[PDB]
Order: C-alpha cells, then sequence, then structure tokens
C-alpha cells in the first residue's frame, strides 16, 4: 500500500574525469573486487562492467544501512537498478516511504549522503553534477507505487542493464534473469488489459 521514493545516484566510470583526487587505497578496492552471476542467471557477465559495478554494489547496501536507521523500518522494502546510460552509468533507488515523512526527506537524504561520502569515496566528493538526487514532482517529493518496477525497470536489457537488487518476494529472481522480467512484465500488463477490459464491460 505504501509507496516509494526514487533516488536517482550517478556512478562514476573514469577516474580522472569522475573522480578527481580520489584515494589510491580506493582504486585498489575497485580493482581487487571481482563479481560472478548467480547460477540461476541468464545473463552475460560479459556486457557486465566490474569496476563501477563495484562501486555501486557499495553504495546501495550502505544507502539502505543508513535508510534502515532513519527509517526506522528494518525491513523496508527496495528494489535498485544498476544502469548504464548514455551520459552516466547510475542506479535506481527505489524504497518505500515509511517512516520518512516528505517533509524531512531532504534532511535524511543529506545526512545519507555525508555518509556515502565518508565510507565509499573516503571523504573525496564525486564530481558528477546532480549526483545524489530525489525525484521530484517539477515539486514535492514523488511518490510512486509498485507498478514503476514492471512498466520502467524490469523491460531493460544488456548492456543497459548492469545488476538488481531487491528484498521483494515477486522480483528475486526477476533481478538477474532476462526471461523472469520478460514474464513478469507481460504478466503486470496482462492484468492491466484485464481490468480495462473488465471497465468496458459493465
Ligand atoms: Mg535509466
Amino acid at each position: 500500500m505504501p509507496g516509494f521514493y526514487e533516488i536517482v545516484i550517478k556512478v562514476p566510470s573514469d577516474l580522472d574525469e569522475h573522480l578527481p583526487g580520489i584515494s589510491d587505497s580506493f582504486v585498489n578496492w575497485v580493482a581487487e573486487k571481482e563479481w560472478e552471476l548467480p547460477p540461476d542467471s541468464d545473463m552475460d557477465l560479459n556486457l557486465i562492467e566490474q569496476a563501477p559495478l563495484t562501486v555501486a554494489e557499495k553504495l546501495q547496501r550502505d544507502f539502505l544501512t543508513e535508510w534502515r536507521r532513519v527509517s526506522k523500518a528494518p525491513e523496508a522494502l527496495f528494489f535498485v537498478q544498476f544502469e548504464k546510460g548514455e551520459s552516466y552509468f547510475h542506479m535506481h533507488v527505489l524504497v518505500e516511504t515509511t517512516g520518512v515523512k516528505s517533509m524531512v526527506l531532504g534532511r535524511f537524504l543529506s545526512q545519507i549522503r555525508e555518509k556515502l561520502i565518508q565510507r565509499i569515496y573516503r571523504g573525496i566528493e564525486p564530481t558528477l553534477p546532480n549526483w545524489f538526487a530525489v525525484t521530484k514532482t517539477r515539486g514535492g517529493n514523488k511518490v510512486v507505487d509498485e507498478s514503476y518496477i514492471p512498466n520502467y525497470l524490469l523491460p531493460k536489457t544488456q548492456p543497459e542493464l548492469q545488476w538488481a537488487w531487491t528484498n521483494m518476494e515477486q522480483y528475486l529472481s526477476a533481478c538477474l534473469n532476462l526471461t523472469e522480467r520478460k514474464r513478469l512484465v507481460a504478466q503486470h500488463l496482462t492484468h492491466v488489459s484485464q481490468t480495462q477490459e473488465q471497465n468496458k464491460e459493465n
């Protein structure tokens, strides 16, 4: 029943351009990490860029830890999709509204952003233009329902799709399985159609 806020987080992909002044240890940390697909995945690992993924995995993991603390919702539902855009790697973070009133969201997000800078970037802010941004109505903070996910996130394919994470049960297999995403999209649109059909009838 509750909606979701959306935070878009840009992820650096060019060290000198995106992250001027970053530490050597940060560079080594990125280099060291390797990721593998789960056995049930049908994705092509070749199309997935490991270094940006390392940064993204931590950013989402840390954002969520902070969110749980400010929200006081330990079990908050989330869906995060990491994507390769035309200009930037970026992350769509959808998190439920519970525990955070809209009036105070800017202050909380701001606190979270500082924590990410400390933890991920080791005190050096990324040189990305509007890097941590809540989706707004023009206006106030946008809230969207669960339908946003089948409509705008699930349809993505490689290489635009890089990775995804969730705690929402209906999407757990969808995250890294293209065949499953495809099925879910079709299923959602089917429901929508059936609903309109009913409406015309009656
Ligand atoms: Mg996008």
